[PDB]
């Protein structure tokens, strides 16, 4: 009987319109003692609005049971701590797990767009680069757009720990050299808790 | 009794002056049966030049024993396969492990240097960017230099799998804006099997 507690999707925590939730998973629940109760606490205060899912038997003759607690946008960003306690007759004592947003003084990213290198304008496609640096904590989302439509031919590196303790990354959008030279506007779009409204946008053009 | 087989350091495989080696580690060797023999094979042909280290007792009442086989620069790059076989009276059968250089058609990186973004020239330090794209396999080394001396105030992202099946990364070197504007030459230095002599260099200046 082991317990895992998973945080919300990072994007769900950064957009007020979404519903972040924390997920408490119990595995290796017995057939002989399959009863399980969850208790949830927010900063140690018990709360009662979680949603537990019906048990599901696994192929290795164990049960798996899940409970989902919605968290408030502001509670998560303000560092509230979420505890999941799992009780079962087979355990000597209940199992407790706690989770919160990544801790530490927040730092606002600086977003910089970089045009193709001169040497790359030989090729048929060119790389449009978005540098995002100086942010803390590392939870971040990055996407690209042009003319009110997503540009999805991109890849983004994981966050990399920089020498001052902040994080940076780069996102690379690949476009036809014709579109670059035709003058279209491309935008690097960044979501991070420390931005105003957790959002900023930076453009790139010839 | 478990066996782990480790490849050479990537940089040791890319510089003919260095000595790449493969390392075969055996852990959880008994006290009651601590005798261990290694056999090594290169493409299935037994070889006899390995160097086995004396057993070392661990704090959990087990032994750990290591054998080191040197590999030739060309053998490793040409995809030869190295097998480590570990025999012990406590096993029903010997344990065999095989390792080789990462497999797949090699692809030569393109190296591009990118100067600071216009918006960053406000700050006291600026970011010099080296994009390395299109390479396969992902083993790679990246460093920076200026005026025949290393510039070590840099960070490099891990390789990221690109949508064509090749890899890319970015390396970010941070320098005083004064040095950038004084006109110094900075060089992104890249080692990868698919380059000529597994080496190339690209420069960056105002
Ligand atoms: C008997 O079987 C059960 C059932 O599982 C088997 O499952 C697979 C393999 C099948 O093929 C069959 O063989 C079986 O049915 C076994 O249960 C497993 O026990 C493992 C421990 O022994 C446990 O390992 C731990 O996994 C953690 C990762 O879990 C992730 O990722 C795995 C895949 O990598 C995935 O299977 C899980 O479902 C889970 O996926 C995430 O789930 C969360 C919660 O739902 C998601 O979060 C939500 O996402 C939504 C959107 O999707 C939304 O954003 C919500 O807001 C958000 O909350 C999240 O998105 C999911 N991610 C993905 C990518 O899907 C590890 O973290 C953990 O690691 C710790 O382990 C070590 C410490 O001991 C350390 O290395 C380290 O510290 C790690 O932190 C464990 O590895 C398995 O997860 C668990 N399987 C399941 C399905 O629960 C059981 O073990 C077996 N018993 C025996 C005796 O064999
Ligand atoms: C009893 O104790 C022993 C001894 O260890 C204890 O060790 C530590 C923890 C102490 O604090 C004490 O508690 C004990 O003394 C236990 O032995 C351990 O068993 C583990 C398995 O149960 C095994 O795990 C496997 O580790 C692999 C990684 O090994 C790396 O990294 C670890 C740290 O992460 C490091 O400790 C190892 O030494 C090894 O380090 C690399 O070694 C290679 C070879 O030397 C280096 O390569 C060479 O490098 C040089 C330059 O340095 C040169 O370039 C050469 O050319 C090159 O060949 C390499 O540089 C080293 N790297 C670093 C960063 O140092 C994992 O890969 C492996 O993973 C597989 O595991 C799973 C599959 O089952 C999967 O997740 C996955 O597929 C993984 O691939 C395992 O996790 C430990 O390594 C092993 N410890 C040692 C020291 O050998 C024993 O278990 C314990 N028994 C019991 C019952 O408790
Ligand atoms: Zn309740
Ligand atoms: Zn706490
Ligand atoms: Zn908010
Ligand atoms: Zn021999
Ligand atoms: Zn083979
Ligand atoms: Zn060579």
């Amino acid at each position: 009987p082991s317990v895992f507690l998973f945080p919300p999707k990072p994007k769900d925590t950064l957009m007020i319109s979404r519903t972040p939730e924390v997920t408490c998973v119990v595995v290796d629940v017995s057939h002989e003692d399959p009863e399980v109760k969850f208790n949830w606490y927010v900063d140690g205060v018990e709360v009662h609005n979680a949603k537990t899912k019906p048990r599901e038997e696994q192929y290795n003759s164990t049960y798996r049971v899940v409970s989902v607690l919605t968290v408030l946008h502001q509670d998560w960003l303000n560092g509230k701590e979420y505890k999941c306690k799992v009780s079962n007759k087979a355990l000597p004592a209940p199992i407790e797990k706690t989770i919160s947003k990544a801790k530490g003084q927040p730092r606002e990213p600086q977003v910089y767009t970089l045009p193709p290198s001169r040497d790359e304008l030989t090729k048929n496609q060119v790389s449009l680069t978005c540098l995002v640096k100086g942010f803390y904590p590392s939870d971040i989302a990055v996407e690209w757009e042009s003319n009110g439509q997503p540009e999805n031919n991109y890849k983004t590196t994981p966050p990399v720990l920089d020498s001052d303790g902040s994080f940076f990354l780069y996102s690379k959008l690949t476009v036809d050299k014709s579109r670059w030279q035709q003058g279209n506007v491309f935008s690097c779009s960044v979501m991070h808790e420390a931005l105003h409204n957790h959002y900023t946008q930076k453009s790139l053009s010839l």
